[PDB]
């Protein structure tokens, strides 16, 4: 593929694909490779709102050849835009990451449950928890765990999805992308839902 | 009940109290509705990150007596903060509102049918898509379906939740809390979610 394909079929300016070569986040020449990484940098910062250093930096990880897979994709998720860190002294902090590990047991989710030292997404939901249960509403284990699976059948297809729409992807760039690519539409689909069922239980009428 | 009563049962200092009782987020009084208005106030802005401002007019409409319930919950639910207006010339986004519509035609939510034109929530949904499509990610109807179902299935919980935890709030009130109330934790739930998966699909571990 020569550039201008690159740019046309990527719909990225000539310039800005000039201007990711040089700052890194896209490898120098270009194959489907180069395309799809160029998918995934739009992606992260069009939807995912990553800012174009934050994008260098996960990047970096995904193309660290110094280090395994596993631990790569760790890293390059993990420095992905992450929320601020509770304070561990708060009893309501306590409580809530409790209930987590609890949850995490219910469900099944093992590895998670050795990742949690370190997870920024783990501390994520605790955090949310934490804020819940601070303002009185009893969200424990037990009431999370429907919710979880639903989650998990949803995370299945996104993954499903990515598979096959974009099977030739390397592994860690679809695991980055699936990360943020559809935290957007999945919040409208959930707050047209509530939308569409608070309509019918209490009504909701256009004047 | 007093005003001790009041601050000390909703965690509120007795001096945000009447700054929301002048701010008129709060009717002056002191029962067991004016501690669940409280409530929904601190849901609003500590956990809906909601302006001052923006919960008085939300409250303005809650507490609209000179229009049918119906209405006052639409206008109560939209007066939320809301997302920026997509560029209806777009192609991408005219291509986005037909498979938007399909897909409530899909999924049996006609009300949302009969709202859309004014929804601000169906829009939200509109441009998201409108986002995946213009980075040629085919999302449409068919393939947003068990999605919907499945984010429906959230909402129904939601809902069933507020309606016992929370049974004798009144319902505008009940709808707009559940409206802003479980975004965070669906969100990191989801994260999590993908997250397991990822790692057990592909593989993540800890140095």
């Amino acid at each position: 593929m020569r550039l201008a394909d690159l740019s046309k079929r990527s719909g990225v300016s000539t310039a800005t694909i000039k201007y990711y070569l040089r700052e890194g986040l896209l490898p120098p020449g270009y194959d489907e490779d180069h395309l799809r990484r160029l998918r995934l940098v739009r992606a992260l910062i069009q939807v995912g709102k990553v800012p174009v250093a934050t994008a260098r930096e996960v990047l970096g990880h995904v193309d660290d050849d110094s280090l395994g897979r596993t631990v790569r994709l760790g890293a390059a998720l993990w420095a992905l835009p992450q929320d601020a860190e509770p304070d561990e002294a708060d009893p309501a902090v306590a409580a809530a990451r409790v209930e987590v590990d609890r949850l995490l047991e219910l469900l099944g989710w093992e590895t998670s449950r050795e990742l949690a030292p370190l997870s920024p997404v783990h501390r994520s939901l605790v955090v949310a928890v934490a804020a819940l249960r601070r303002l009185d509403y009893p969200w424990d284990a037990e009431l999370m765990a429907p919710y979880g699976e639903l989650m998990m059948e949803v995370a299945r297809r996104d993954l499903d999805f990515m598979e096959t729409h974009a099977s030739e992807a390397e592994k860690v760039e679809m695991a980055v992308a699936a990360a943020v690519l559809f935290q957007p539409v999945l919040r409208a689909l959930h707050r047209l839902a509530q939308e569409e069922e608070s309509a019918r239980r209490y009504g909701i009428e256009l004047e």
